[PDB]
Formats: structure tokens, C-alpha cells, sequence
């Protein structure tokens, strides 16, 4: 019954307290090495390098922890204006965050992106000052009167969490120029493409699918493994009324979604190509949503006919869509930093056990000395304390891998 955006919410804190647990432990084995290093009683048991390696690994591991504090997930859409992939993201959010009726902005990348205060803002490329907006209509109003949004530009909208759906659960939307006849999607895949985690084309239902859309999909399928693409077949208006072959036409659309997904592109077979492919009605989702948030009773409201199993199909695609991204996204952005976890885990281990013999062999000697009265060798004492500490340590690195092991096998399957 749970959001399954909620397995990367899971994933990111469990391998965010597995991050801790690694940072406290290689502190606490870094003023370790450091005093062993320092006691002018013992001598070459902890050296210089042991020292830097281990300091370098408590640094490393507190910038790694943040870089994961900031991993998210990242949908982007494309298609013609006409297709309505603002409200297709307006209606998942469900709000009006993405303004309509901009010209100038179609040109541009428009990400959505969760912030944890009250009040929403806007950054603009190449500029650091926040503008805080207070509605959609100032948000819209912002980006109408900015002319300086040339074509391809970035603008960057931070929505309250709080208010909305999805961007609290560490989810990006990104909105992409309109595809027209003279768009250019030559840059669009490393602008903002080789770090989306899926693709959503957005057609008409009413209309054949562009060459330009195809052809920008042929190139994303050829820059990346694999990439997870959906299509949705979204009706502009769904209360205006349509002839009779229009069942037939949709039809028609459906094969030639599935032809492209399968037979063209290659990247899906018929089967899977079946939840990839959706035929939404999303300003209408939008509306319902809006009026359902405000306390409105479904009940009292005019729907139109057909709305129910509309509304259905675009939850059927909320949820398909969710657990692709939220399985994708784990596997590709926590996999790179668990396996560094291990490196470091293994080096670090290494350093106990080079410690730990360095001080077995030094009492060894100390007891072959004092044998030539019986005196107790010296130092033995501090050696005991050195080597059992340097065990105990080495044997809580073997608890992290086996923590980063369980997260492996629960996270990253293979």
C-alpha cells in the first residue's frame, strides 16, 4: 500500500547509516593509530603513512556522506508543447507548479525539485540569487517577464516539500524544451540526460509520433545501456466530445507505441512494452486532484464520462513508473559508493592488522629480552592494551562489511 518511491527513501538512510557507522569507526581508529604513533614508549608499531591514510579515509568518508545526502532520483519529459507534459508533471505533483502559456520558456529545461522551508523559489543559470515566489501565478509571472531564458537554459524551481507529491520522497521532475521542427537535440543527452533515470516521451493521442521524437530516442538508446523509457499518450481535453473512430485511431496508436518501443528501439520486449505505454488524461487528473486536496466532494463535482477509468490508468502509470525509477535509481546511484565502503573498509583493516603485529612482534622481543632475575617485560602492559585495541577495531571492520554485504543483497541485486 506504500509509495514505491519509498524503496530509494529506505535505501539512501540505510546506506547513509552505514556512512556514519563508518566515519565514527575510522575517527575512533584515526586517534587510535595517532596516539600509538605518538607514545614515545612504543616505536615503528604505527607509522607516519598509517597515520595519513587513515585521516585521509575519515576525510574521504565525510565528503562521501554528503555527496549521498544529495543522491535523488531524476525523470525527465519530452515532447511537443501540445502534448502536455507540463500538466502530465503537474498533475503527478498534484499542483500546478509548472506555469502554462510561456512562450519563451518551452525552449528551456525547467527541473521541479523539493526544498524543506515554506516558500517556494527560483534560480536561473548562471546566477546563485534564490527569488522566493509565494504562488504559481509569481512563479509564472517571474519567468514571463525573465527574456534573458535563451534557449537552452536551466531553470530551477524548489517547491516546499510539504505542499505537493513526490519531491519529498527525493524525486526530480524535469520538464524539457518542446520538440518542434526546429529543435536541436544534439546537446539535450549530456546537458541534462545521461543522469535522468527515465525518459517519458509525451505524445497527443491524437497524433502519429514525430520523426524528431524518434530520432532523439534512437539517440538516447545509443548513449546509454539500457535506459528505462515510457510513453504516454495524453489527451489535451478530455470533455471535448470525439467522433467515433477516434477508439480506432488510439488503437492504431497503440501498435505503432509498441512497434517503436520493440522492433525500432529495441529496448523492451512485448510484454514489458505493455507497462510502458499508458494513454493518461492529465489536465483532467489535475483538475480532480486540485478540487479532491481542497476538501471538494468527488460527489458534488460534474466529471466526465469515462473519468473513473482514466483517473485509474493514470495511477496505473504513477505506480509502474514509481517502481522502475525508485529499483533503477538505488542500483545506479548507491552501488559506485558502497563498493568504495568496501575498499576502504579492507585498507583500513589491513592497518589494525599491520599494528597488531607489529605490536605482537614487539612484546615477543621484549619478552626474549628481559629472559636474558625473570623480569616482566617491559611495556607489556601498554602492548597488551595496543594489540587488543588494534583487534577489536579490525574486528568491527569485519561488522561494517558484513553491514555493507546485508545492504548489497537487500539493495543491489544482480
Amino acid at each position: 500500500p506504500v509509495s514505491p518511491l519509498k524503496h530509494f527513501v529506505l535505501a539512501k538512510k540505510a546506506i547513509t547509516a552505514i556512512f556514519d557507522q563508518l566515519l565514527e569507526f575510522v575517527t575512533e581508529g584515526s586517534h587510535f593509530v595517532e596516539a600509538t604513533y605518538k607514545n614515545p614508549e612504543l616505536d615503528r608499531i604505527a607509522t607516519e603513512d598509517d597515520l595519513v591514510e587513515m585521516q585521509g579515509y575519515k576525510d574521504k568518508l565525510s565528503i562521501i556522506g554528503e555527496v549521498l545526502s544529495r543522491r535523488h532520483m531524476k525523470v525527465a519529459f519530452f515532447g511537443r508543447t501540445s502534448s502536455g507534459k507540463s500538466s502530465v508533471i503537474n498533475a503527478m505533483l498534484w499542483d500546478k507548479v509548472l506555469p502554462s502559456g510561456i512562450g519563451h520558456i518551452t525552449n528551456c529545461f525547467l527541473s521541479v525539485e523539493g526544498t524543506d522551508g515554506d516558500k517556494a523559489y527560483l534560480m536561473t543559470e548562471g546566477s546563485d540569487e534564490k527569488k522566493s515566489v509565494k504562488t504559481v501565478n509569481q512563479l509564472a509571472h517571474a519567468l514571463h517577464m525573465d527574456k534573458d531564458l535563451k534557449a537552452g537554459c536551466l531553470v530551477r524551481v524548489f517547491w516546499p516539500k510539504a505542499k505537493c507529491a513526490l519531491l519529498r520522497d527525493d524525486l526530480v521532475l524535469v520538464d524539457s524544451p518542446g520538440t518542434d521542427v526546429t529543435t536541436e537535440l544534439d546537446s539535450w543527452i549530456d546537458k541534462f540526460c545521461l543522469d535522468a533515470d527515465v525518459f517519458v516521451l509525451v505524445a497527443n493521442s491524437e497524433s502519429t509520433l514525430m520523426n524528431t521524437e524518434k530520432h532523439f530516442f534512437h539517440k538516447v538508446n545509443e548513449r546509454l545501456s539500457k535506459p528505462n523509457i515510457f510513453i504516454l499518450n495524453n489527451r489535451w481535453d478530455a470533455s471535448a466530445s470525439e467522433p467515433e473512430y477516434m477508439e480506432d485511431v488510439r488503437r492504431q496508436h497503440m501498435e505503432r507505441c509498441l512497434h517503436f518501443l520493440v522492433e525500432e528501439l529495441k529496448v523492451v520486449n512485448a510484454l514489458e512494452a505493455q507497462n510502458r505505454i499508458f494513454f493518461v488524461s492529465a489536465k483532467e487528473v489535475l483538475s480532480a486532484r486540485k478540487q479532491k486536496a481542497q476538501g471538494m466532494p468527488e460527489s458534488g463535482v460534474a466529471l466526465a464520462e469515462g473519468f473513473h477509468a482514466r483517473l485509474q490508468e493514470f495511477q496505473n502509470f504513477e505506480q509502474i513508473f514509481e517502481e522502475c525509477i525508485s529499483q533503477s535509481a538505488v542500483k545506479t546511484k548507491f552501488e559506485q559508493h558502497t563498493i568504495r565502503a568496501k575498499q576502504i573498509l579492507a585498507t583500513v583493516k589491513n592497518i589494525m592488522d599491520s599494528v597488531n603485529l607489529a605490536a605482537e612482534d614487539k612484546s615477543a622481543a621484549s619478552a626474549a629480552s628481559a629472559a636474558s632475575a625473570a623480569r616482566l617485560p617491559k611495556e607489556i602492559d601498554q602492548l597488551e592494551k595496543i594489540q587488543n585495541n588494534s583487534k577489536l577495531l579490525r574486528n568491527k571492520a569485519v561488522q561494517l562489511e558484513n553491514e555493507l554485504e546485508n545492504f548489497t543483497k537487500q539493495f543491489l541485486p544482480s
